[PDB]
C-alpha cells in the first residue's frame, strides 16, 4: 500500500533521489527527496504507460516519450487542475525545486487512489506547469526531465 | 460563496495584489496574484484572529501579531500537514515566489471550507514551512511578511 519510487534523469541516465506515494484519506500525498534538479517549479504529472524508455517523434528522439501521455483514465483529453475533473486524473500540483536544486516539498493529489497507480509512470519536466493547455499545451511543462515507474 | 482577498505587506504597508479563494468538492482552492515578494517558498497558513494588525512580544513589535495563532478549530496545538487531521487545520501548502518575485501558483486545502474562513487572516510568512514544529516551530516560517483580512 506504500511504495517508494526511484526517478531517473533523463538525460544523464544517473538516479536523482526517490518519491514517497503514500494514501491518506483526502488523496495520494507525494514526498519528494531529489536532486540535482534546475531551481524553479516542474511540471508534475502521472503517464500513461509504465516505462520511462524513449520514443520518436516524426524522425526525433523523445526521452522519456514511452511513458506516453497524461494519465487519463476518464478520456478527458484536455489538461487542467489536480481539483477539477475534466481534465486528466493524472494532473498533479507542481513540484518546487530549491535553488540547491533539491525537492522536497511534499504534494496532494485528491483525485487519485494509491492502487490505481501501480504499473503508471511518475514524470518530472523542465517547465512548469499552469494547468491548462494554453498558451502552451499541457501546461508548459515541456520535454520531460526525469522519470521513474511506480512497480 | 467567492471573496477576493486584499494582501498587504506588513513591512511597509504597501498592497502586494490579491489571493482569490474558491470552493471547489476537494477542497478550497488558493489562487494568489501577488508579487513584491522574496523568491521562494513560504510559510503560508489561516490565522485565528480576524485581524492584520500588529501586537507586543515581550516588549517587542511582532508585525501582523493580532492575528493570533494558526486557524485550530480542533485545538490540536500541533502544526502538520493540510492532509493530516491532527494539526491546525489553517495549515495550507507553502506558497511559491519566482525569481521575479511573484506568486501565481495555485493551492488547495481540503480539510478546509469557504464557509468557516470568513473573519480570519491569511498569513504568508519570510520562511518556508516543513509541516512540523521541528527543527522550528510552526514549520520555521518565522516573521509574518504578509497578511489579509477575509471580509
Ligand atoms: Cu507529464
Ligand atoms: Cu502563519
Ligand atoms: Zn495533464
Ligand atoms: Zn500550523
Amino acid at each position: 500500500q506504500d511504495l517508494t519510487v526511484k526517478m531517473t534523469d533523463l538525460q544523464t541516465g544517473k538516479p536523482v533521489g526517490t518519491i514517497e506515494l503514500s494514501q491518506n484519506k483526502y488523496g495520494v500525498g507525494f514526498i519528494p527527496e531529489l536532486a540535482d534538479l534546475t531551481p524553479g517549479m516542474h511540471g508534475f504529472h502521472i503517464h500513461q504507460n509504465g516505462s520511462c524508455a524513449s520514443s520518436e517523434k516524426d524522425g526525433k528522439v523523445v526521452l522519456g516519450g514511452a511513458a506516453g501521455g497524461h494519465y487519463d483514465p476518464e478520456h478527458t483529453n484536455k489538461h487542467g487542475f489536480p481539483w477539477t475533473d475534466d481534465n486528466h486524473k493524472g494532473d498533479l500540483p507542481a513540484l518546487f525545486v530549491s535553488a540547491n536544486g533539491l525537492a522536497t516539498n511534499p504534494v496532494l493529489a485528491p483525485r487519485l487512489t494509491l492502487k490505481e497507480l501501480k504499473g503508471h509512470a511518475i514524470m518530472i519536466h523542465a517547465g512548469g506547469d499552469n494547468h491548462s493547455d494554453m498558451p502552451k499545451a499541457l501546461g508548459g511543462g515541456g520535454a520531460r526531465v526525469a522519470c521513474g515507474v511506480i512497480q
